[PDB]
């Protein structure tokens, strides 16, 4: 028993870590195979933030100026490109560390673990959350740049992450690893809109599960509800609706404790109405909603 | 900006992951140089766990019966022996991947990064405290024993926990590497108490200092307190009573932010009276105590 925010071990992540530079900047890229991933950002200046022109930008720079470092050695560029906002850099060396791997956009709501790095070494990891608004309340510093976001399947890493910025609010926006940003974000030093951000329902139901499966049940009912009746509630409180197939997946956790996904609703819409009172579920005085249905099994059933 | 319960990254200890099992049980073991460290209760059947006499258990088991698996590879076992609560498993190969290591003893109120693990393959990473009183609030299933908490210097992984144990009120409590557990617990299956907790004070003080530092600052007020009236108001709440160290402790922080720590004392004070009403601090709805001031530094730093 027990609940953390757990994150995926970051050992296949840490091996492709490298540090890249270009002129005075300096972030993380990935390597994986024979092409480092990086920001492509790397290549603007102080007078290149507010508004750049990378394809000019990019022009100006040739392979040598990409300076490339794998621990403390060198690797050697003998190609460059920009795909949307990422830069790949062809080295001519196969990272000997490359694991099994995915590059995968993931959906608002669903989980990673970042691995946040500085000058190519890892300095932490974390869980966190595709907001809905297509941001993620990470911990990142200046520096911390080209640091991803991955899940792991057994053996194989699906990467989904590149981290770009961090609006003026604290949040963070970032990219696929294809240079694709989450949202409707741009690598640019302009204030950016986040959006309305609403709690993750199926989330929040998920971690329900999760407390009774620990043996937080206070907040258990003798109420039960409909979607049309939840959704109401959820509208009020800034959730997202909750549909038939949020429902479906969360089968299997209404298999498990033997609590119907309308009854957990109705515990949840007395929650949203009523507040904790004064107590906790999970350790936590507020609602949590960083943990899918998938997370709370896994967590729950030790999947390594 | 932005604050999270950041682990180290795990991959130096799951390099270090190995499968022990004697008999019918299977458990994790820590492989460092040419030794595997395990918790002792892996000698144990289902009649030798409400009261076992480990010397006695062991003296029927020879080196053939301690199986170990590096992976999909064997480990031939060439001795072994009882330290306190851990077997020690002398291999004929030293783990390659064996990273410069400690063992430590953590003091309650530190903080470690625990890589749970599952027939010797890791699952998850999450941070965690000891509690003052020497238990952890982790998250650990059957077969999870021998996973290990640590910490990272930055190449050498000081190991300070290992788990043992599951307590009836779903606590976890484990040894330091050389066997010796954390808090008065024995490893046998019998009711155990834990003791009161307390909150960590000087780590509730180094999340407010964060807090400030990443822009929460609602909960700051015109007060000061002293640390004789401040531990009046921690004794009510059960909070560990402050001290000159913590004070000297918080004082890196306490200049970053111009807060005097009797200052944020104060407003630590007014919080305990008066509660959040209903407000966040970086995201929580309850005091945090799981951060120590120098967690706070580093992750607010770029420590790699
Ligand atoms: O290293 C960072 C950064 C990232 N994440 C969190 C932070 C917190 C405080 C300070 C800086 C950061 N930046 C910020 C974005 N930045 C950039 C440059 C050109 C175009 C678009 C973005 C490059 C430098
Ligand atoms: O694998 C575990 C365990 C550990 N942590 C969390 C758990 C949660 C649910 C179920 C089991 C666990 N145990 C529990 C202790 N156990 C043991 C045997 C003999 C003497 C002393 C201890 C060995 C088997």
């Amino acid at each position: 028993s027990g609940f953390r925010k757990m994150a995926f071990p970051s050992g296949k992540v840490e091996g492709c870590m490298v540090q890249v530079t270009c002129g005075t900047t300096t972030l993380n890229g990935l390597w994986l195979d024979d092409v480092v991933y990086c920001p492509r950002h790397v290549i603007c200046t102080s007078e290149d933030m507010l508004n750049p022109n990378y394809e000019d930008l990019l022009i100006r720079k040739s392979n040598h100026n990409f300076l490339v470092q794998a621990g403390n050695v060198q690797l050697r560029v003998i190609g460059h490109s920009m795909q949307n906002c990422v830069l790949k850099l062809k080295v001519d060396t196969a990272n000997p560390k490359t694991p099994k791997y995915k590059f995968v956009r993931i959906q608002p709501g669903q989980t990673f673990s970042v691995l946040a790095c500085y000058n190519g070494s890892p300095s932490g990891v974390y869980q966190c959350a595709m907001r809905p608004n297509f941001t993620i309340k990470g911990s990142f510093l200046n520096g911390s740049c080209g640091s991803v976001g991955f899940n792991i399947d057994y053996d194989c890493v699906s990467f989904c992450y590149m981290h770009h910025m961090e609006l003026p609010t604290g949040v963070h926006a970032g990219t696929d690893l294809e240079g694709n940003f989450y949202g409707p974000f741009v690598d640019r030093q302009t204030a950016q809109a986040a959006g309305t951000d609403t709690t993750i329902t199926v989330n929040v139901l998920a971690w329900l599960y999760a407390a009774v499966i620990n043996g937080d049940r206070w907040f258990l009912n003798r109420f039960t509800t409909t979607l049309n009746d939840f959704n109401l509630v959820a509208m009020k409180y800034n959730y997202e609706p909750l549909t038939q197939d949020h429902v479906d997946i969360l089968g299997p956790l209404s298999a498990q404790t033997g609590i119907a996904v309308l009854d957990m609703c109705a515990s949840l819409k007395e929650l949203l109405q009523n507040g904790m009172n004064g107590r906790t579920i999970l350790g936590s005085a507020l609602l949590e909603d960083e943990f899918t249905p998938f997370d709370v099994v896994r967590q729950c059933s030790g999947v390594t």
